[PDB]
């Protein structure tokens, strides 16, 4: 339920590391081609517009970043080890297969696949987006 | 007011600060972007259309329209961009970075930490909702229909 847990992880094409963080209870996703600062900074302009609370990471290099601890304690968020992606990280490849043409750089093409992934219907059809609804669980907290 | 978004730039430290503000709401996304205007400008809009509801973009000098690479970023996500920019949260930014400026190596994450700040408080103490807050409940609502 809590609207402010996220996944993170890294997925690599064409050379170029991928971070990828994913709210869990919507799909929501954000992305970037990228250092412990790149993250930290991707983490602090995550925290900036999103109720980032725990980021989960499945591995243990965030947590020798000096910057990345860094940011942490200064926007107030708990790291956590421990955990959907997988099955994530390939739409989001299949997606970028399809924009890859339409991109001079990689870069625009993930953007153009985060844009495809949070505007498209959930469900195919009717429903919600996971634009939308990372808006709507967080409008219900906070009327909490 | 739904997707209605005002885009300006502003400058320290000899950098670039492209700022996006959310008109009904207050609220903000910037990030240091080249003095010209072209292929990281059209990157910037992509993100933020990513991100939230983009549908108008208001300006009230002529250089977002002067790049192709960034008509194809508006055709592409489908804004629309307006002349005309109808606010001075350039003037309260820049004093926040200034605040928090000592806090970080980079002029960006100083931006970044300022942007956190603006968006976050209010509500604060009293008040009643910050843009964050308010850009939310405004979307929320809209999605009822
Ligand atoms: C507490 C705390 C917490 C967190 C923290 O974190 C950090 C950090 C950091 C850091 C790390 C390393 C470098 C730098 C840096 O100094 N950085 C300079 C400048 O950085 C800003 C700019 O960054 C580069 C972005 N550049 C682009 O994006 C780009 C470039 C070129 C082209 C394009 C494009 C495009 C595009 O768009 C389109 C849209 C639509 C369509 C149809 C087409 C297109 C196209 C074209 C195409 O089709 O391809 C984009 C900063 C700190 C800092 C500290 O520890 O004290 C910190 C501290």
């Amino acid at each position: 339920s809590s609207p402010g847990i996220w996944q993170l992880d890294c997925t690599h094409l064409e050379g170029k590391v991928i971070l990828v963080a994913v709210h869990v209870a919507s799909g929501y996703i954000e992305a970037e081609v990228i250092t412990g600062q790149e993250t930290a900074y991707f983490l602090l302009k995550l925290a900036g517009r999103w109720p980032v609370k725990t980021v989960h990471t499945d591995n243990g290099s965030n947590f020798t970043s000096t910057t990345v601890k860094a940011a942490c304690e200064w926007a107030g968020i708990k790291q956590e080890f421990g955990i959907v992606i997988e099955s994530m990280n390939k739409e989001l490849k299949k997606i970028i297969g399809q924009v890859r043409d339409q991109a001079e750089h990689l870069k625009t093409a993930v953007q153009m696949a985060v844009f495809i992934h949070n505007k498209k219907r959930k469900g195919g059809i009717g429903g919600y987006s996971a634009g939308e609804r990372i808006v709507d669980i967080i409008a219900t907290d906070i009327e909490t």
